[PDB]
């Protein structure tokens, strides 16, 4: 690629003296800036924001935590957060609620949420 | 100064352009790459733009360490169109593990400011 | 460290002119891919792949945000995301419910999950 760094364990360091490291960056609202994780060069996981049309109102640009199989092909997003919104969504694409689960939930403790 | 790869105008320490990977870090053993600061009060964060406005962040807050592994939070920030903050929509504790949504001091393993969804029912299942 | 930045700012950008950006990489199964957060070079959190072996059907290499203590340390994962299911846990490094909490739970707005 452009940067290709080999090395074992620490292979890079960014070290900043205010608020950076690494930043990520796209040349079009339509293109995604993702961090991807790879073992053995296949796609294991990313963290990107996606495509999600900037409609006004802070809305699209959304994060995205994306799961892949044993060959990298994209199983989903595990994890969507809207932007406009701040809702976290497991396993939905369109949360709709400040936490937002589609499918099971277990807790340890009981069956409620305490009164916070 | 400052080192272009792909570009004769960069505009940070080091300015990486390419087209999809842009960068590989490859590691042979457990490991990969550090973001790290040079004082306490320093933020490491890894930041996400499109066309170089802010998005989102993940980074390493300066609450402060006060021992007893206080301090040092994680936090995910969501930006506005023009690049401000607009919150951390998720902070983790560093010191209990306790898992913040829309919540910057949690008190519960998960904590949530505001509403819930669930789509199988109104209670958890005890685990 | 292979390659070391140090800056005032963003210290690092990586501009992709389409979707794509960083890529964190291992060169055996084993190896586990990670972006590891510090202060002072000391450990405080990372986001990585985890040890979870790949025993097929898209089993083990799950995504994990770890937490370390003020020596560096590892204190404990407080996320763990299963790459087979999706399965979110917190607390949780096999979670087993879409969201899966060890500990306790708190609502600002009440005791139940509204029906989605």
């Amino acid at each position: 690629s452009a940067l290709h760094v080999i090395g074992t364990g620490e292979v890079a360091r960014f070290v900043t003296s205010a608020t950076g490291g690494v930043v990520i960056d796209s040349t079009a609202l339509n293109y995604n800036p993702s961090l991807i994780y790879r073992k053995t060069n296949i796609n294991r996981w990313s963290m990107m924001v996606n495509a999600a049309s900037e409609t006004g109102g802070n809305a699209g640009s959304n994060l995205s935590i994306l799961r892949y199989d044993d060959t990298g092909a994209t199983l989903g997003a595990a994890v969507t957060i809207d932007r406009a919104s701040g809702f976290f969504g497991i396993n939905t694409a369109a949360p709709a609620y400040n936490i937002h689960v589609t499918g099971t939930a277990g807790l340890s403790t009981g069956s409620a949420w305490t009164v916070a």
